[PDB]
């Protein structure tokens, strides 16, 4: 009360050494109120995480294969802390695995069988872990032992580690299948070697490792890589033609316990101490006891891991797939029929009761699964548990950040070809009410505020994004007084007027009454000074048509737009004045779904669209009551996007800028996260 010395596991006896080598050196140069290091010793890693799961260690640092064994259950470790190995101004930690051909070879990712393979090793993830598991349902039967399976797809390969006398196989081209860089064709430099030379045909490797063996271009243009859309792209194309991003070497700590910030804590302040051309004393990647002791030896820094990132996250979908499929043999049995059913992402209770009766009018097509906030949602679509859910634009931008397509949009514009025709979007506008005659969109410091939420397009990023543009700082809740913008840290003044209890108090879903366009705008009658929503919202609200309690006799009269000019008009002007055009909301998926989804949701809508009437009874997908439960309530139809299928692409170049200019402001745990893997 308080402990600060980070217990950290050590595997060799010379790692060990370094441990208190580097404990020794620490309590040198940091002070009595920071971090020390203490060292446990285990006879293997697989020892180590399941010491640090029980208490008795706290961090170790892990490749990629062993950060999924430790976030397994019962060991539930995260990963916490990243080394990295490039420059201090664009630092490398994550490496993308590849399968590198040589030009004009004619055939694809689903023509490797019969072909000569050049791998890293065995365990490797590149060199094997993604390739093999994400070829493993297309190995012959049986698949176990691996190894005679791999054998007996490929025509001959060199498989580094693996063993020649009981599959000889895989040594055609490396005779004696050895685990050392004695053989020509060990690890990424000498896999590539294989296919440089003739001996195979494909290689798994790293994208950086061509660059590290042909610094020319000229020669780089004699390979290409393999896409898994079983097409080919040129070299320097890695980032979108790649099989899997492996994370290259990571500290993980216990989910619950941690101490995680405590263990950055002592690492930061280890590489400014010892880093990196740092001290003649001690040397953090280096030693005297034999080499990659702790960390590795090419390792160049730390950085921490966003909080967001659950290894799942960190790891990624294709790598999780793949090292999946390696230990449980689930294929389909035999072959998988067409489309099964989609798992659409509830938001809380409230979507989810709908969409569970969506579900049961879809006989078995689709399936219902919940998350709390959106980002929650976001990420389950993007680690398989989710595959598809409806989002504003501002969300969506960030599901494209997070690697997820948009594959419909919704529609507002009541049209004989709703289905097939591209709107231009819809319009963000700021509500006051007549009565409140002294404010101006100039005027508004200090003024009260109600948001759909943040991150949200007409709530958030364009109002804000505009502010910002003005007033040159984040701190949006100093300038307000206070407002509701669901989503904010929950001891901000963008909380205060928010109407949740206790828990749900400001939080981005609907147990909190002013989420979404509605409560916004209810927030604006009973609490703020100003609402920021849809140029919609009011009518939809107004005149009887909403029947709640509290906007039962509100007037579209009471009600008027701030323009951009410093005038004010009524609000069926909003053409007149808005504040910016918002990309319409739209679906989005990962992209081995965006084709059954987009087959799934037009059979669906013919169905439970905005064509069938007498609603009550029957089910009908785009009304909700007045909370926008799964879709928008005013969503005519979905449409479809030919070629508008990438969020830049989708939400276009304006909103794409915007959102951009907001970056430095952002507090969102996902896009940070996301952008972490990479933007
Ligand atoms: C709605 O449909 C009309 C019909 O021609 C079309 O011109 C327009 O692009 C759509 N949007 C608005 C706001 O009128
Ligand atoms: C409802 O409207 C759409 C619009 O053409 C139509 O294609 C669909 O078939 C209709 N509903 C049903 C249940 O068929
Ligand atoms: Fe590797
Ligand atoms: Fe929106």
């Amino acid at each position: 009360v308080p402990d600060k010395t980070v217990r950290w596991c050590a595997v060799s006896e010379h790692e060990a050494t370094k441990c208190q080598s580097f404990r020794d050196h620490m309590k040198s140069v940091i002070p009595s109120d920071g971090p020390s290091v203490a060292c446990v010793k285990k006879a293997s890693y697989l020892d180590c995480i399941r010491a640090i799961a029980a208490n008795e260690a706290d961090a170790v640092t892990l490749d990629a294969g062993l950060v999924y064994d430790a976030y397994l259950a019962p060991n539930n470790l995260k990963p916490v802390v990243a080394e990295f190995y490039g420059s201090k101004e664009d630092p490398q930690t994550f490496y993308y695995a590849v399968a590198v051909v040589k030009k004009d070879s004619g055939f694809q990712m689903n023509q490797l069988r019969g072909k000569k393979s050049c791998h890293t090793g065995l365990g490797r993830s590149a060199g094997w872990n993604i390739p093999i598991g994400l070829l493993y349902c297309d190995l012959p039967e049986p698949r176990k032992p691996l190894e005679k399976a791999v054998a007996n797809f490929f025509s001959g390969s060199c498989a580094p580690c693996a063993d020649g006398t009981d599959f000889p196989q895989l040594c055609q081209l490396c005779p004696g299948c050895g685990c050392s860089t004695l053989n020509q064709y060990f690890g990424y430099s000498g896999a590539f070697k294989c296919l440089k030379d003739g001996a195979g045909d494909v290689a798994f490797v790293k994208h950086s490792t061509i660059f590290e063996n042909l610094a020319n271009k000229a020669d780089r243009d004699q390979y290409e890589l393999l896409c898994l859309d079983n097409t080919r792209k040129p070299v320097d194309e890695y980032k979108d033609c790649h099989l899997a991003q492996v994370p290259s070497h990571t500290v993980v700590a216990r989910s619950m316990g941690g101490k995680e910030d405590l263990i950055w804590e002592l690492l930061n302040q280890a590489q400014e101490h010892f880093g990196k051309d740092k001290s003649k004393e001690f040397q953090l990647f280096s030693s005297p006891h034999g080499k990659d002791l702790l960390f590795k030896d090419s390792a160049h820094g730390f950085l921490k891991v966003p909080p967001r990132m659950d290894a799942k996250m960190y790891l990624g979908y294709e790598y999780v797939t793949a090292i999946r499929n390696l230990r449980e043999g689930t294929c389909p049995e035999a072959p998988t029929d067409e489309c099964k059913p989609v798992k659409w992402c509830a938001l809380s209770h409230h979507e989810r009761l709908k969409c569970d009766e969506w579900s049961v009018n879809s006989v078995g097509k689709i399936e219902c699964v919940s998350a709390e906030t959106t980002e929650d949602c976001i990420a389950k679509i993007m680690n398989g548990e989710a595959d598809a859910m409806s989002l504003d634009g501002g969300f969506v931008y960030i599901a494209g950040k997070c690697g997820l397509v948009p594959v419909l949009a919704e529609n507002y514009n009541k049209s004989d070809n709703c289905e097939d025709t591209p709107e231009a979007g819809y319009f963000a506008v700021a509500v006051v009410k007549k009565s409140a005659s002294d404010l101006t969109w100039d005027n508004l410091k200090g003024k009260k505020s109600c948001h759909t939420a943040v991150g949200r397009t007409a709530g958030w990023n364009i109002p804000m994004g505009l502010l910002y543009n003005k007033i040159n700082h984040c701190r949006f809740d100093e300038f307000f007084s206070e407002g509701c913008a669901p989503g904010s840290k929950k001891d901000s003044s963008l909380c205060k007027l928010c109407m949740g209890s206790g828990l749900n108090l400001c939080e981005p879903n609907n147990k909190e009454g002013y989420y979404g366009y509605t409560g916004a705008f209810r927030c604006l009658v009973e609490k703020g000074d100003v609402a920021f929503v849809k140029h919609q919202t009011v009518p939809q609200n107004t005149g009887g048509k909403n029947p709640d309690p509290w906007a039962k006799n509100l007037n579209e009269k009471d009600y008027e737009l701030l323009c951009l000019d410093g005038t004010r008009k009524p609000v069926e002007e909003y053409a007149n004045c808005h504040l910016a055009r918002a990309p319409n909301h739209a679906v989005v998926t990962r992209k081995d779904k965006e084709a059954c989804v987009h087959k799934i949701l037009r059979q669906q809508q013919h169905l439970f669209g905005s064509n069938v009437t007498d609603c009550s009874g029957n089910f009908c997908l785009f009304r909700s009551e007045t909370k926008d439960l799964l879709f928008r309530d005013d969503t005519v139809c979905l449409a479809k996007l030919h070629d508008r299928n990438t969020y830049e692409k989708y939400l276009g170049e304006e909103y794409v800028k915007a959102v951009g200019n907001l970056r430095k402001c952002s507090t969102s745990s996902l896009l940070e996260a996301c952008t972490f893997r990479r933007p």
